[PDB]
């Protein structure tokens, strides 16, 4: 009766890694769809794996988290190509690649030659953020992402390059079967995943139909063009090779916006802190107010990853509400905001980093959020409020 | 710069598992605080660490599963006792006993002698629901929780009485020390987790504060309340050693509504569905509909599980609010609801089963809510909307 599993068997049976294992209704789904030369964001009402969507965003989280490790050195990542076709998922980025050495202490555990790049794919809780520092801004922190993208393919490759070698591994059948690695030498330098999902057995038909294509699409782009709005200046975000030209809150702001408030005011505001290192990491906002909006809605992506819940949103909520109130007397239903951003010190209520958890105090005491941005907003709130 | 994690040293340092590890704001957390004769859950609006409550429920939702094991069994749980004392917390609950057998597999893994209850506190990845069936409503899914609570004490001792022998083991310093049991005979059948948290290390005083300690302590007994309510007729909570006399989910409903909207009406109903699995499982709903009450607010025990986000909430509100625009033509931010109960088949978003996960139409398909609670609710919105 009492059983001892191990992490592969784990990950294939538990909710707890990536979520539901199974197609679920998926509150907020969002895909981006483009309508003429429009790029226009809007809701997918049909259920969908979150374990399937979980696998796409740790690769891309890992490629954005790179692009940051990157951002300050001399070999940066210019560009991160998201590719998906013929139910295929690749996600390459440019920059130093992943070690092509001798890990010693996996090739120890294993008993025969692991070299880095197989203990990042195949060895679960391992990574180069198991001891995170406090002021540490990539979304990575648990070693198991690349792991669970592992463990949901059919087949997957890894191939990296570090400017004197190419290391090229076959990763097959969710984990059971780790291929010997390929290794030549390459003046490339680079990482590449690329992976067929376990689509029938995450519910999706085989192959994948009409919909289930066009929404899974909808979904990555949109999840590509957040992206292009977190990494830095230097870095172009493709999709299809098709780069994404959404580079700041503001296009974002417009996407989400542009079927329902077409021509509308955008509201923008960077929130700066007094101390490091919170003052290393201004945070972008643009927020549309519309009476045709029937709920707040926000879209944050914080430390590359896309957060649906947390204490910077309720942050900027409250301090416009207390604004609000006093404006009215001489409130958050009818925005709509983006926030993209790093924040240092942040945890997650899990490892699919739904929900970031901090101390409300941390923006009461070190971050302000400028007065123009508050008084347009209030103008904006208090005329649907009158009318 | 590539590291390898055990379990232990990875549920000590990343959030992934319970939760954050140190004080953050926990939105809508509450506990139950006695004044006079009266029951009143309040906001604490105080900083807390969520893996310190968290350990508190794995405990607890252990015991609650145990209860639903045997509730149509010969041996059942009749009691839970739940013990907050000098920082000390401890669960016990009775029926039958964790095996005191030798665990082949698990002494072959340690090169020595563990029986089945080390396998239970010390092993991650293990325990009886491994293969979970697609019909089982325990809470309990991972083999996790329980180790979660060892790598967060101090001390800890597991106790356990099969009613032929009693098993009593020492697991101290996060798991890094697991003293050989103390097996003797013995007529009693029970199983009892004592510990004592890493308080400091988790960001609270040593020992703890009066505010620290008054919190935690109305935390338990809320969540002890909310067991009450969930467990069969024939099971009483115990918190210090005083029965929890919350056994409805009006007494629950009365609990949170106490001191805003004294002298209230409680809507009643009894969800029921209409195939096996659903059919076995009735859901429990009592609602306060005040115009004192600024939004919308759910209090859901699922499976045991204290659950913040989930479709069968969704489903009530769209149910309501449907009734609710036609009759206002000749919606929900009024209402309190409380819903308790088992749900067959749902995931989770995380180890710690804040969100569940399920396709929208399981409700649309199986569930029916009573036209008499929808009538007389939608009756009480009106009136407020028409004020
Ligand atoms: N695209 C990439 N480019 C370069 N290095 C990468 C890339 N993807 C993964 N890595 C490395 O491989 C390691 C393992 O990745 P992963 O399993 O996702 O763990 P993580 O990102 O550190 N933490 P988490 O995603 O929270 O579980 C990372 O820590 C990086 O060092
Ligand atoms: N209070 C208890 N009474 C009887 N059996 C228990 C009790 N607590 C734990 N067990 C047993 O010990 C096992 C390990 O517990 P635990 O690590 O909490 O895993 P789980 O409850 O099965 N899953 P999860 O809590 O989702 O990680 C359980 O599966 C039960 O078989
Ligand atoms: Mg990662
Ligand atoms: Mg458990």
């Amino acid at each position: 009766a009492f059983e001892i599993s191990d992490f592969k068997e784990h990950a294939k049976k538990k909710s707890m890694w990536a979520g539901a294992l199974n197609k679920v209704t998926i509150s907020g789904l969002m895909g981006v769809f483009t309508e003429d030369e429009d790029l226009m964001a809007l809701p997918i009402h049909r259920d969908h794996c979150p374990a399937l969507l979980k696998i796409f965003d740790e690769l891309i989280v890992n490629a954005t988290d790179h692009e940051r490790a990157c951002h300050s050195k001399t070999k940066k990542v210019t560009y991160i190509k998201i590719s998906f076709d013929k139910g295929v998922f690749s996600c390459e980025n440019d920059g130093p690649g992943i070690p092509i050495a001798k890990h010693e202490q996996a090739s120890l555990i294993a008993k025969r030659d692991v070299y880095v790049p197989e203990v990042a794919s195949c060895f679960f809780l391992a990574g180069t953020n198991i001891n995170k520092a406090k002021d540490c801004i990539k979304g990575g922190t648990n070693g198991v992402g690349l792991k669970l993208a592992m463990v949901h393919s059919q087949w997957a490759i890894l191939t990296t390059a570090d400017g004197a070698q190419k290391y090229v591994q076959q990763i097959n059948q969710r984990l059971d079967i780790i291929e010997p690695p390929t290794i030549t030498p390459s003046r490339e330098m680079f990482t590449r995943i690329e992976l067929m999902p376990v689509y029938q057995e995450l519910g999706y038909a085989e192959p994948l139909s009409e919909t289930e294509q066009a929404d899974l699409s909808a979904w990555i782009y949109l999840r590509a063009c957040q992206c292009a709005a977190y990494v830095g200046k230097g870095t172009t975000i493709y999709y299809n090779d098709k780069p994404c030209r959404t580079g700041s809150v503001m296009a974002l702001a417009k996407m989400y916006t542009l079927l329902s408030a077409p021509n509308s005011t955008i509201h923008t505001a960077t929130i700066k802190a007094d101390a490091k290192p919170y003052s290393l990491h201004p945070l972008q906002v643009a927020a549309v107010v519309s009476p045709k909006f029937k709920k707040f809605e926000h879209v944050s992506i914080i430390n590359g990853v896309n957060c649906v819940k947390g204490e910077h949103v309720t942050f900027l909520k409250k301090t416009i509400n207390e604004m609000v109130i006093k404006k009215f007397q001489q409130s958050c239903s009818n925005i709509f905001v983006v926030i993209v951003g790093s924040i240092p010190g942040i945890e997650w209520t899990g490892q699919r980093k739904d929900e970031l958890s901090i101390a409300e105090n941390v923006f009461k005491t070190h971050y302000s959020i400028p007065s123009s941005f508050l008084t347009s907003m209030t103008r904006s709130i208090v005329d649907i409020l009158l009318q």
